[PDB]
DNA sequence: TCAGCGCATGG
DNA sequence: CCATGTGCTGA
C-alpha cells in the first residue's frame, strides 16, 4: 500500500503536488497569509522557470522576488524560498519542519499529501481541516487506511 | 511571546 | 477605513 491523496471538493492545491513533496513545501510557502486566487497562478509561473530545488538553490532572489510582488512578502519569500530549496537538496532532514521556511502548516501538508500520517496530524489551519475532517468521514467510502 | 512582513480583496 | 488570506522567522 502506497498512500495517495484523494481528491476532495475544496480543491487543495496539495491534492495535485503531492507526488512532489518540494512542490508542495513551496506552495505552502506562496500560501503564506496569501489568497490561493493570487498566489497559486503565480505559482504556477513560479514552477515553469524553476522546476525543481536544483534550479531554484542557484537562483537570484531579485527574479523571484520580482514575481512575488504583486502577492505581498516578496523579498523574505525569495530569500527563503532560495534556502529551502538549497536545504532540501543539502540538509540531512526526516520531516520538511526541519528546514527554514516550513513551520508546522507546512509539516502538516507533508504528512498528510506526500505520506500516510494523516491519522496522527492534527492541522491548526483552516482549509487543512476541512479536508482532513472531509478525509476521516469518506476514507472507508474511498477504501483507504 | 511578538514585531515584522506586504499586496489584494471583501467586510 | 480594518481584517484576513491554506505562516514563519528571529529574537
Ligand atoms: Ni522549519
Amino acid at each position: 500500500m502506497k498512500w495517495t491523496p484523494p481528491r476532495s471538493p475544496f480543491n487543495l492545491v496539495q491534492e495535485i503536488l503531492f507526488h512532489d513533496p518540494w512542490k508542495l513545501l513551496i506552495a505552502t510557502i506562496f500560501l503564506n497569509r496569501t489568497s490561493g486566487k493570487m498566489a497559486i497562478p503565480v505559482l504556477w509561473e513560479f514552477l515553469e522557470k524553476y522546476p525543481s530545488a536544483e534550479v531554484a538553490r542557484a537562483a537570484d532572489w531579485r527574479d523571484v522576488s520580482e514575481l512575488l510582488k504583486p502577492l505581498g512578502l516578496y523579498d523574505l519569500r525569495a530569500k527563503t524560498i532560495i534556502k529551502f530549496s538549497d536545504e532540501y537538496l543539502t540538509k540531512q532532514w526526516r520531516y520538511p519542519i526541519e528546514l527554514h521556511g516550513i513551520g508546522k502548516y507546512g509539516n502538516d501538508s507533508y504528512r498528510i499529501f506526500c505520506v500516510n500520517e494523516w491519522k496522527q496530524v492534527h492541522p491548526e489551519n483552516h482549509k487543512l481541516n476541512k479536508y482532513h475532517d472531509w478525509l476521516w468521514e469518506n476514507h472507508e467510502k474511498l477504501s483507504l487506511s
